[PDB]
């Protein structure tokens, strides 16, 4: 296409050991997303929309996890399989 997917963000932040797959903090693992995120933007790199989208999904996941420990099972904790089903889930029905 080419542009930098959501997957890709959390792939490099899982291989460069910033986030345990087993147990991933929604809330800190929100920020290092945004973080990474605006690495690619400060190169000017082509990030694709979904990539964009996901940053405020990431953001609700965890302001509700915050709130809670709505409208779903409010989890604070995911594994990275499961993250990546929520967050696509959330990606498509948007």
């Amino acid at each position: 296409e080419e542009e930098i997917t959501p997957v890709d963000i959390l792939l490099q932040l899982v291989q460069m050991g910033k986030v345990d797959p087993w147990n991933i903090d929604i809330v800190d693992l929100t920020e290092k997303y945004i973080e990474r995120l605006r690495e690619m933007k400060e190169l000017d790199l082509r990030v694709s929309a979904r990539a964009i989208l996901a940053a405020s999904i990431l953001v609700r996941m965890k302001s509700e996890a915050l709130l809670y420990a709505p409208l779903r099972r409010v989890e604070r904790y995911y594994t990275f399989d499961d993250l990546l089903d929520a967050l696509m889930d959330a990606l498509e029905e948007a």
